[PDB]
């Protein structure tokens, strides 16, 4: 179990809860025909009005912890229980205001993944618990500047061998992408892109030997 809970943008931390729509607990979402696969659900109330300034091309810090609290001192299971192999994801999409409550009817672009390596056996969840829940990575420097969500997600697939199975962790962040370029990506709906045929959802951690994360390729400008 984690929870996405905070931002740093170029090196500056935004704080505890801060343009992030924090879910009130670490339970997985795994109904990936619910909306609540879009940003999670039952927010802390009331929820950031913030919405993060961020230069297109500067590097962004989603933070996970095991909990909704963020970092509250040593846990084993902090950032998140190192057991639950699996991969990270961001993702990208256009909004119009990203305060808005109805985040329906998107279209989602993957910017990052941290999927698994198999010669060192090494999941993007055993880098993001190196990593002390840091999920770090770019904003694509050729965006439409504007209002964004950033979904940023970890998946549990320790009981994903079948479908309900796999355990998404995630929330959406609010930002405001400054300066950039003039591209406007493709993105894929949620709920949709996730599908109970897809082997990056129904896998056997115990039997993988290539893994490749479930929905679109990663958008590079
Ligand atoms: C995960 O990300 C956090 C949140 O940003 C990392 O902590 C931060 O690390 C930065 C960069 O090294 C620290 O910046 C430094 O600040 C000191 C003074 O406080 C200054 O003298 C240096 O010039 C430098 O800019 C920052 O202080 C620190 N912020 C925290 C801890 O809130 C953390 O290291 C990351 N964890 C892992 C395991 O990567
Ligand atoms: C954001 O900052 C990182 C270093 O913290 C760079 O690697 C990246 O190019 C972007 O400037
Ligand atoms: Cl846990
Ligand atoms: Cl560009």
């Amino acid at each position: 179990r984690t929870v996405f809970s905070s931002l740093t943008v170029n090196g500056v931390d935004l704080g505890q809860g801060v343009a992030v729509r924090v879910p009130s607990s670490n339970a997985p979402v795994t109904d990936i025909e619910s909306d609540d696969i879009i940003c999670n659900t039952g927010f802390i109330q009331p929820v950031s009005k913030t919405v993060a300034a961020v230069p297109a091309g500067g590097t962004v810090i989603a933070h996970f912890h095991h909990t909704s609290a963020g970092y509250v001192g040593p846990d084993p299971s902090d950032p998140l229980d190192p057991t639950n192999k699996g991969p990270v994801l961001a993702y990208l999409a256009k909004v119009p205001d990203a305060t808005q409550s109805d985040v329906t009817g998107l279209k989602w672009f993957k910017i990052w993944q941290d999927g698994y390596t198999p010669a060192t056996r090494q999941w993007g969840s055993d880098k993001l618990f190196i990593n002390g829940g840091n999920a770090t990575f770019t904003i694509p420097s050729c965006l439409q500047a504007g209002q964004y969500l950033l979904r940023v997600e970890s998946i549990s697939l320790l009981n994903a061998e079948q479908y309900p199975g796999a355990q998404f962790f995630l929330s959406c962040g609010q930002i405001n992408i400054t300066g950039g370029n003039k591209v406007q990506p493709v993105g894929v709906d949620f709920p949709g892109a996730y599908t109970s045929t897809d082997p990056g959802i129904v896998t056997d951690i115990y039997e993988v030997g290539t893994y490749t994360p479930p929905g679109p390729a990663v958008f590079s400008c």
